[PDB]
């Protein structure tokens, strides 16, 4: 009785654009930014229609990686906190790439190919855009350029194996391939390169060369994209008749989580009431959520894209070399920090130790090893049963599991095997 | 429409027995050095030990163990590889039975349940056992997690420090990780079977045996039922051979159904590795499922318990011997045997990957040569043949595997 399946004949169809149901108009973002970004993708961003029609090409690719994906309820979790909640789990992790991120990314790349882009290129650090990207690369059949921050490519060589399974050419950088590149190079022949240095790279290589650049951050459109994680499980959980108290996950960027939570809170905020508890974590040694100042920010080290307004620790904030936690990202996308503003949603952090702790219990108690990022929305769990006792109800928690750990395996070895 | 799921309370609630199916009887154990059978039920669980003789065709799976199959993932969905129908010209259908759903990421978790639990119901106070790609190491740690078990896993060394994720992972579910040879491959069945004997443990195994072939064919129960809910009957059945469970599992159910009405129609095609050959080079004879020489001599394809896989092989399918009944059913060519490179085969996954998304395990790469085999002979005779595979694990931990061959 434990896994809720959706058949792949009855996945939605449209992608969820919170804009026109938030309480308070978004506050505006403040090119070149036009020639290497999809076309329709710069349209997404000010859409103004609550739903977007997912392609036909796009849903048939949505099948192809796994989706729908499962609901899975987590009994052995319940049992441990005392069946007071009932705990049901939307599983991102059983994509084909381990997570959400596959799904933002397959609308990216069509698009691309709408535009009759001759490659993509894209930045990745750990690997978890870039090995989404190759996958979405490989399933249009287009040619995909990864820029990977040199250090990380030699240190994190899974997922840059991952991305060339799947036939993505993989560039460390700062690389020769391009002039901004080649005259870091020449300052530092093996210079370890960063994320902001990395962007760059990709955006003159697409720029210079025809293609189009696929921009993995906290832009509208990209949430828009990951709603059909939340599309299905809104589906799902409306089968079973179980109607969650409480939506949680975690935040990177915050797409994950909006992707799950924004179906839900879209009914709630167009009747007037908002009657669920929305509660959103990140950690604690990047403090964004419960310690971020809101403010104009620029979305990414680059400085490419406009500032965006968030509740931001300032896009040069870099994690003390302990972390192993992967909620490395310095912002909160704009609509969730409206939310988080409004009081809507609830913000929570972490520590590595604590979130690792429970990662470690869910694994042996549930079976299924965790991403580190999605670890953080776990202790979240603890303070929910605590509520649920005093309600002499049974309240149902819904989780964005974003991810599975098994390419992080080794950020769990360097915590909890020293 | 390109994945059938069955519905978890849908499960099948039983197991396959082959034995009593069997064209002829199954050459009984040997056993010369009379010591290696008294301890062979010193180590083994006390109910798989029974089960391994076995005659009534069918067996109740447990309540406990069902429970935890739902746990980890089952029922596995069917894919239709769509895809790579077209690019080998749609010549044939091509189905996919994911055993790679599960939560460790093979089908090694659905003997690995059975053992453990049979071995707590002899009050084991831990469970031994080896192993080579850590699929199964990781699949025991687990089973041994849900079970509430101690695990201490024997790992090939080699794999130790060039897999330590998976190393990671069992230590993750809370196992103790050792490299064997050890401190008191091939190797590693004898170094497990060792630390049973003393302290007062348990040897849990992971193929080969008629006990471990009979839990792993919830996967053939499940598939069966699932091809009918499409209409869909195979042609071919294919699947690679370590041991040869996880291929048994898959077509036994459906090998007995055509043994019992008297024809067998559908052909039947295993394949393993060339760098370990014995599907192809090796002898059907009595040989030692220990390096170490241990434990009951069985009458299988072999070349040989000592044989050490080409360090330059990262394959998988390192197992020196066939597991017997395949090995009955190979001899009487009721199942057709090949043997791939792995520099042909991880070219395969390669291109399997970027077609239909998901990274096989290097060890399941070996059974889509099998699939241009059969779309190259439909093309021949015109005839659109469909083929149902043992997907038997993905490759997200050998990832090292597969760049030590593809990526210089
Ligand atoms: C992914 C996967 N697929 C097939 C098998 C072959 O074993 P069987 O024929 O099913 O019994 C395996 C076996 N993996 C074992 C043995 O390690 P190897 O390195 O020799 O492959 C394991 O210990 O994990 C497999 O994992
Ligand atoms: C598994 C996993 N979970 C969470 C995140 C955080 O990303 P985000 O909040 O932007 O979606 C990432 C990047 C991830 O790979």
């Amino acid at each position: 009785r434990i896994r809720i399946d959706l058949p792949q004949d009855e996945i939605p169809a449209q992608w969820y654009n919170i804009l026109p149901d938030l309480p308070e108009e978004l506050p505006p973002p403040q090119e070149l930014l036009k020639e290497v970004l999809p076309s329709k993708v710069l349209e997404l961003e000010f859409a103004k229609e609550r739903y977007v029609k997912i392609p036909d090409e796009v849903l048939e690719r949505y099948l192809q990686v796994g989706r729908p994906t499962p609901i899975i309820r987590a009994k052995r979790l319940e049992e441990y906190l005392g069946n007071n909640i009932k705990i049901y789990l939307k599983m991102e992790s059983y994509t084909y790439t381990g997570s959400h991120k596959i799904n933002s990314a397959l609308a990216h790349v069509y698009y691309a190919k709408l535009d009759n882009a001759k490659f993509v290129t894209t930045e990745t650090g750990a690997g978890q855009w870039g090995s989404s990207v190759a996958l979405a690369s490989a399933l249009f059949r287009m040619k995909a350029h990864i820029f990977m921050v040199r250090t990380s490519y030699y240190a994190k060589p899974y997922r840059k194996y991952m991305m060339q399974m799947y036939g993505a050419e993989v560039h460390p950088s700062p690389s020769d391939l391009t002039e901004f590149g080649r005259q870091l190079l020449a300052k530092d022949s093996n210079h370890p390169g960063s994320l902001g240095i990395a962007i760059s790279d990709a955006v003159e290589y697409a720029h210079k060369n025809g293609g189009k650049y696929v921009v993995g951050s906290v832009v509208n459109s990209d949430i828009m994209f990951k709603t059909i994680a939340g599309m299905e499980a809104k589906k799902q959980m409306e089968l079973i008749g179980e109607d969650p108290d409480y939506i949680i996950g975690v935040v990177g960027g915050g797409s994950n989580y909006a992707a799950l939570a924004y179906p839900f809170l879209g009914d709630e905020l167009r009747s007037g009431k908002v009657r669920r508890k929305y509660i959103a974590s990140g950690s604690s040694e990047v403090p964004k959520m419960t310690k971020g100042v809101y403010k104009y920010d620029y979305p990414d080290t680059a400085k490419l894209l406009p500032m965006l307004k968030m509740y931001t620790i300032g896009s040069d904030f870099v994690p003390p070399p302990v972390y192993a936690g992967g909620l490395r990202y310095h912002g909160v996308a704009p609509t969730l920090s409206l939310l988080i503003s409004k009081g809507i949603v609830q913000a929570r952090d972490y520590s590595q130790e604590e979130s690792f702790k429970w990662a470690k219990l869910f694994s042996e108690l549930e079976g299924y090893i965790p991403a580190p990022e999605t670890s953080h929305a776990l202790p979240i769990l603890a303070e929910i049963a605590e509520e649920a006792k005093k309600s002499g109800e049974r309240k149902t928690v819904l989780v964005s599991f974003s991810g599975h750990g098994l390419l992080d395996l080794g950020n769990y070895a360097s915590v909890l095997f020293k």
